[PDB]
């Protein structure tokens, strides 16, 4: 495939619905070797047993809320790795009622910063971890929504993050473009996964989308999976800095 | 003026060469009564000459990173006003490392916090503090910059902050938009202020602009002034939601 | 008004629920002395009559297909004026059947080329027409669509022009920056016009608007008037190559 | 490859410089069948050889300002295709005095009609000829450059056609969505080829993008190539109304 021995870290893949599973599979199909993270002392079975169905035995505890685990995320790899082709940020958090109902309802200075914590800082802070141990043609990958760049119903908070997320590819892309990296995000249409459904009336979202997308039909992890793994390629090696719509075209439409 | 008989509230009144002091003569000339802002026990000397200046003896302090000064803020100026027109907010700030040279070099957890905090979270945050006193044609304004929506050199963690505060404007906008309440941000061109010096070559970017921006000068807190008065007035009833660019049309070409 | 003594020429007055006309009279509110254009040697009784009605005699002839008519335009209006402050391009035309059901169904090479001539080239051009007379802090408004940045149903081959128009915008901007002239579009949410009656199941559109809009209304040819008055002043000596939402904010949320 | 037994036709292959030969070279690559167009009687030899060189003999006359081409194309395809999976639209055109010096000096009605003509409506004039052919699936890609978001210098003319090829794009992508057709646009950095020297001071673009773009590098017909195979196959079936830069982050910067 046209991954072959590139070796990519994947964070937040959670459960077999997941984004980053998705990912996953496009990336190993291609040919990839492939290692990943979990976060809690008890997730990592859970997380072994999808790493052992990819071929893989290199699973890293990184909650990355904690300084500690990042740092201590590469210095664990570097002992596999001497080489980092591949970094998929798949992470996202914020309080519950800070993506419910009102915008101004769920707003306090500390639902802000975890979202933001947790959903933006996040893959700059990995990018700025990982760089040590980067090849020169590496690729990092991201994952945001159109929340970011339009105000979607109870995604609240979450959309300010998401913004700051976008606008953090484009700064890394810069500061990491000189020595060969590129950096790029997927904003994905709807899909039904676990932190989906902490989101109110998703099932509305995804009923509009269908009904009104170009293409009118919902994305898979699948179809963000292949688009992924296509950036974290050399058949990408033109694209940084982009952040590139998965979504069967709903975004460029008004439904 | 197209102002007569609003009252609006200013923050970020520093220097006579502030914004916020361009759009304070702008609304006072165009018959506002206005209010003011001062961050730390010392400057209240100085702003209080301010707000004499515009005929205003209405000043309050208000740090934005406590919750406490904020409350205590519209609870002040409710024994005052008991109905607010319009509320500026013309707040930034980032540790000084985190805008200068490379964007993760000065990269920090906490250094993104503080930006996120001060410069992002405080206007949703003072948006939904002057709620209760908000008349139902109020109008919100912010300032942003180019540099949320493309990498400019030593922008850096201000960018990804910016981004984040163009989101809130439109999640703001739907949340207000129902009582009535516009919210808007400008998106200004370089100006020579105070916190501009803290921008590494700031000089070379004001050059760059006046030679390759379309009307080929830099622009004027009386310009941005005005803007901004016009966007809190009446006048500009059916705008909300919109980031409009301030800038000599700068970020419509490619210099 | 902030407009006393400028002196402005507006095209695209045909009724009294026109853009056009929204946009004139907030001109003489602020006190512009204004001129109009009319298609068609018939228009000339109604078009006179809504001259005077705003204290004006001055109206000439203008099919902006015809370059004839163009150039003669500004060499009469050159003889009442030797120099013009504002320019106001309120002007669009397609095949119906253009703008009706599918974008496909609907594309003819001609129909595409005549969209293109009346919608998006007449601005351009009556721009570089009256380059000659125009003062030096001149203003240039036009008027655009939601249509031109996203796929709106019926909205068609009108789409494809308004993307043309909102360029040359910016390209106007840069040519004419230099003398101190600016560039504008407001890109106007939904009103019932004359010419609005030939795009398909309108009234879907006004309804759906007024719903989702963030402040639940939609916008009146005085609230776009306004905005238009403002871009052709000195307000905005700041702004050009800018494209202005005044929508009631409808672009910036997903409905 | 991940175009095994996919059909493509190819538009715009004029020399190895060419842009559609650096697409056609990726194609091939993935395993696509492919076909190709010229224009004018003479280059029918030239384009042959370049057909057997990525082992094809279908080779079709298209001059796509005359409909009778247009039609005559995909009727002739269809004697050796009963299906079209991919389509590849890479052509531009405008008088060349229309792409130098200033804007509004090159500025003719027949300039503009001529530029929009080729460049804009010959897209969805191809789309709408092969529709009848096209598979469920099929994907139709065309390129398209910076100067049609922000002003260029010398592109002028070219960047409001861009505009609208863009916008065409995206209700093209509304249109034959319903079926399945996927369509997308290349946004592509700049490239030494032969209609890159018809634009004034091409060499100085060239090397302010090596200068300033993220990767600090030009991009080539090959990482296009790469995009544009991307985009045409199955592993892109979430991508269609997309705007994508190949342009080693350019756009994303201020340079
Ligand atoms: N699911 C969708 O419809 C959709 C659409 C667009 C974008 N996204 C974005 O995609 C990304 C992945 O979400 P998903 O939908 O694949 O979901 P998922 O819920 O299956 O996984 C989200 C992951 O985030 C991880 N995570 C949360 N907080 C964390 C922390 N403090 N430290 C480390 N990891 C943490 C979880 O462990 C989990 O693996 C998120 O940024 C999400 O916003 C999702
Ligand atoms: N100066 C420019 O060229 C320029 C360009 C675009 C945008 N902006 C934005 O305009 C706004 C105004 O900045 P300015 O350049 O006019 O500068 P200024 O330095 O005169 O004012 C900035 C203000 O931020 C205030 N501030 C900082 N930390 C604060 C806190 N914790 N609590 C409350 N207030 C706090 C300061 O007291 C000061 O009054 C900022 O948001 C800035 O990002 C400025
Ligand atoms: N009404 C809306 O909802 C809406 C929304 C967005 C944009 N617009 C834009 O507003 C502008 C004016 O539309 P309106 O709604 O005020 O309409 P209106 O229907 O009352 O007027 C249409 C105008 O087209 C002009 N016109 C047509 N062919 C012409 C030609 N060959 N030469 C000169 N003038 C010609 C006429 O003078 C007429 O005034 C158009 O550009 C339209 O696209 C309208
Ligand atoms: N080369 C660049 O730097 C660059 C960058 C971005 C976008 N583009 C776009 O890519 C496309 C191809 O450009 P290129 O640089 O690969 O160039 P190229 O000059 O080698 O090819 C341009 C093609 O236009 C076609 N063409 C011209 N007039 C035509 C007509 N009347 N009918 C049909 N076809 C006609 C020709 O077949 C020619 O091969 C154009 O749309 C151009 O705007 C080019
Ligand atoms: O970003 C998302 C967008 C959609 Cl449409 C669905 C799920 C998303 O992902 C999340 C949603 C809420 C929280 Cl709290 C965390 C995450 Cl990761
Ligand atoms: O946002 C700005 C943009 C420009 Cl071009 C110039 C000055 C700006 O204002 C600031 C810059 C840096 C910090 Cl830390 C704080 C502020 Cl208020
Ligand atoms: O552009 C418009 C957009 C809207 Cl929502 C309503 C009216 C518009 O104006 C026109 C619509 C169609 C044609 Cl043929 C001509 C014109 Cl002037
Ligand atoms: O769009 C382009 C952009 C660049 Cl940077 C270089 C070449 C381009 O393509 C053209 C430019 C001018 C003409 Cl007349 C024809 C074509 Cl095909």
């Amino acid at each position: 495939g046209f991954l072959d021995g590139k070796r990519i870290l994947l964070t937040g893949l959670l459960s077999n619905r997941s984004i980053a599973y998705g990912i996953a599979k496009a990336c190993k199909r291609e040919g990839a070797e492939l290692a990943f993270t979990y976060v809690g002392d008890r997730f990592k079975d859970r997380i072994t047993e999808f790493a052992a169905e990819f071929g893989s035995e290199l699973v890293f505890p990184c909650d990355v809320a904690d300084d500690a685990q990042i740092d201590a995320l590469f210095a664990s790899l570097k002992t596999h790795w001497d080489s980092l082709d591949g970094l998929v940020h798949s992470i996202g958090f914020a309080p519950r009622e800070a993506i419910a109902g009102d915008f101004l309802d769920g707003l306090t200075r500390e639902n802000f910063r975890i979202a933001h914590d947790i959903s933006a800082y996040s893959f700059p802070a990995l990018a700025k971890a990982a760089l040590p141990m980067l090849s020169d043609d590496a690729s990092l990958l991201t994952l945001s929504y159109l929340g970011a760049e339009r105000a979607i119903p109870n995604y609240n908070t979450m959309g300010l993050a998401k913004a700051a997320l976008e606008a953090s590819v484009r700064y890394l892309a810069v500061s990491l473009g000189a020595k060969g990296v590129r950096v790029n995000a997927i904003s994905a249409g709807p899909i039904k996964t676990l932190a989906a459904s902490g989101i109110k009336s998703f099932g509305k979202i995804l009923d509009f989308v269908e009904s009104n997308s170009p293409l009118k039909r919902n994305v898979t992890i699948e179809q963000v999976g292949n688009a992924g793994a296509f950036l974290l390629s050399d058949l990408a090696s033109g694209v940084t800095a982009e952040v590139m719509h998965v979504d069967s075209g709903f975004n460029a439409v008004v439904g």
